């Protein structure tokens, strides 16, 4: 059972992820910007709460941690300034802090669209570049990484069933946030998933079996 | 005499740079987004004009080129989306295109503030990260690079006199855009400046002598 720091722990995927990690026998440590978000994240599955901000010194957050999941993001309501500062620069600093501390296991929540950002919708291209460049920083690191690139996210209830590819030639489906969380929790302690980058949609294959074959 | 592609050739520094390169015996090739900008850049010193856009396929621009100067930028009037897409992603693609083609000589026009972007003014921090990460991409490349980090830019007339440092412990001065252009033109064909990153302010030392000692 790993102590897993969830960076971005108040987000929609992350919230589900706290519960998925708990029920896999892990100890989810939720990182939050303000202390008042903590009580409900404990109800959702967090073992511990750490109050830290990616824009400030957040090194204290990484104390006694076995694995990091980067699930943070600025979102569609803050500017492209925050896409740079959170999704890209924040991720880069989380990676450096994990190396510094010797935390080997790192799961990146990325996105489809990142293999070829210049072919993505112009209105999204800045986001896709930010995600891509963060992925590349992880790929250049010494960490035991896995990069999960979900398709378009939905808020439907979990199906428990997905499809994966190193890279789909087209994206014609969505994935529920519940199911992304399930995928991450399934692979956090799977050594055979180290060094893997994959895209994930809802589909027909049970999540446990998909992860077995990654 | 080198054929020097000036990326961002319609900008304020770049415009002066066309003339500085010409009068050093180089052939400045101005890259512009639209053809109508070309006639005046020829008057300012350009030997040739190439019409290309960093957001589209611009590989044709790099034909018959000996050196690249990246002097492009989104500016304070477009969004942080364009800081990502031009200053960072555009630079990254220019670097890749230079490697692809075997163009060895690359001069980056960067900025002070990049050694420690989190200590810079919050309103500028996204820009400083973009510049920093572009600099790091160049530093990881196989190119014969020089990175010039000017201080705050001014539109005063050239003094011809500067101060340099690997990194100033404080910035209490500006530098004219004329003088930045002079610095770049001075070092483009100087082999001893390869692998050098430095900050540059106006000061007391003639530009030729500063470059001799880099
Ligand atoms: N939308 C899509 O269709 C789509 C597609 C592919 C990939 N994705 C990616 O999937 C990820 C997870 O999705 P999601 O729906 O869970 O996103 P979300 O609900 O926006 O989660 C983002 C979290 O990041 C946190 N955060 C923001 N700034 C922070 C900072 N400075 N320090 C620490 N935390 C900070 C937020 O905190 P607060 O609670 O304080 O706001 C929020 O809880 C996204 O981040 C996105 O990049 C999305
Ligand atoms: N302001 C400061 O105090 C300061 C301090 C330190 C460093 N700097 C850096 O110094 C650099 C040079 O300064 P400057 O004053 O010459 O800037 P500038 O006048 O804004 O020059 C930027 C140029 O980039 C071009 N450009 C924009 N998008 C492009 C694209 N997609 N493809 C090709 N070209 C594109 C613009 O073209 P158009 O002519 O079509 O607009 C413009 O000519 C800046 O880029 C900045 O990063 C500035
Ligand atoms: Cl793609
Ligand atoms: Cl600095």
């Amino acid at each position: 059972g790993m102590r897993v720091l969830v960076v971005g722990a108040n987000g929609k995927v992350a919230r589900y992820l706290l519960s998925e990690l708990k029920n896999k026998g892990h100890e989810p440590v939720a990182m939050v910007r303000n202390e008042e978000q903590g009580p409900e994240l404990r109800e959702r599955g967090a073992s511990d709460i750490v109050v830290a901000n990616l824009e400030e010194d957040f090194s204290h957050a990484f104390a006694s941690i076995d694995a990091v999941v980067f699930a943070a993001g600025s979102g569609p309501h803050t500017g492209a300034d925050k896409t740079i500062l959170i999704d890209l620069w924040g991720a880069i600093k989380t990676i450096q802090e994990a190396e510094k501390r010797g935390i080997k296991r790192f799961i990146m929540v990325s996105s489809v669209g990142t293999v070829d950002p210049d072919q993505g919708p112009m209105n999204m291209r800045h986001y896709l570049v930010a995600k891509r460049l963060a992925d590349d920083e992880l790929k250049r690191s010494s960490l035991d990484y896995t990069i999960v690139r979900p398709g378009p996210l939905s808020n439907e209830e979990s199906t428990g069933k997905v499809t994966v590819s190193p890279h789909f030639s087209e994206i014609t489906r969505s994935i529920t946030r519940h199911d992304v969380a399930k995928v991450i929790a399934e692979l956090v302690d799977q050594q055979h998933t180290i060094g893997k980058t994959f895209e994930v949609l809802n589909g027909d294959t049970p999540i446990a079996k998909v992860v077995e074959q990654l």
